[PDB]
């Protein structure tokens, strides 16, 4: 099964997912110069003060916090969108040291980890069907650097004990994303793809300029995890990125000069 090793990692994706060498695949480096102002885009609008948090996952890949996504309860809208897209999840990518864990690159420049706030088009009425359309996803990418600590990811460093192997689920109510949030909501946007197998070529990117920062010691818990279930050999959850994909056919826009 594909994973992040040398035998199953992201050179090999394209053997069982073709599209992994396709028109319009995630990430890529945000190159700061050549991106273009867009003075039509939009203020990107986060509503997320009725966000449900329900449930913490490892599904052996990452850590999954996910939400009540049957009402309008955590929407984005504006920016580059049309329509409102519904929040249903949130992850991390991340690395075994600080120097490397972000998808995106900034002018080359890797960050320690990456957020993902995975939002779905409300007109394609699931989840599954939204993967299926050129604009179902909306995916709010934030990058985390080390340096202090951020206040409102702590609840979810302080329950991976609990989720330390593949298939463990704890209950995680009362969760509020705002509190993963930076100050500016300044972002590039484009179009590309899920970064994960099946790589479906289905979101609308928004990728904020601002990262936030995050202790040495909240990454450390998130190295901690493993990838393996429970009585298998340990093989610590690090290193869950895929790098950044040719850009071919795209231009990137920035919301902000
Ligand atoms: S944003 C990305 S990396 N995700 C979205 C949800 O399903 C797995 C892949
Ligand atoms: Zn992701």
């Amino acid at each position: 099964h594909w994973g992040y090793g040398k035998h199953n990692g992201p050179e090999h994706w394209h053997k069982d997912f073709p599209i992994a060498k396709g028109e319009r695949q995630s990430p890529v480096d945000i190159d700061t110069h050549t991106a273009k102002y867009d003075p039509s885009l939009k203020p990107l609008s986060v509503s997320y003060d009725q966000a449900t948090s329900l449930r913490i996952l490892n599904n052996g890949h990452a850590f999954n916090v996910e939400f009540d996504d049957s009402q309008d309860k955590a929407v984005l809208k504006g920016g580059p969108l049309d329509g409102t897209y519904r929040l249903i999840q949130f992850h991390f990518h991340w690395g075994s040291l600080d120097g490397q864990g972000s998808e995106h690159t900034v002018d080359k420049k890797k960050y320690a980890a990456e957020l993902h706030l995975v939002h779905w088009n409300t007109k394609y009425g699931d989840f599954g069907k939204a993967v299926q359309q050129p604009d179902g996803l909306a995916v709010l990418g934030i990058f985390l650097k080390v340096g202090s600590a951020k206040p409102g990811l702590q609840k979810v460093v302080d329950v991976l004990d609990s989720i330390k192997t593949k298939g463990k689920s704890a209950d995680f109510t009362n969760f509020d994303p705002r509190g993963l949030l930076p100050e500016s909501l300044d972002y590039w946007t484009y179009p590309g793809s899920l970064t994960t197998p099946p790589l479906l070529e289905c979101v609308t990117w928004i990728v904020l300029k601002e990262p936030i920062s995050v202790s040495s010691e909240q990454v450390l818990k998130f190295r901690k995890l493993n990838f393996n279930g429970e009585g298998e050999p340990e093989e610590l959850m690090v290193d869950n990125w895929r790098p950044a994909q040719p850009l071919k056919n795209r231009q990137i826009k920035a919301s902000f000069k």
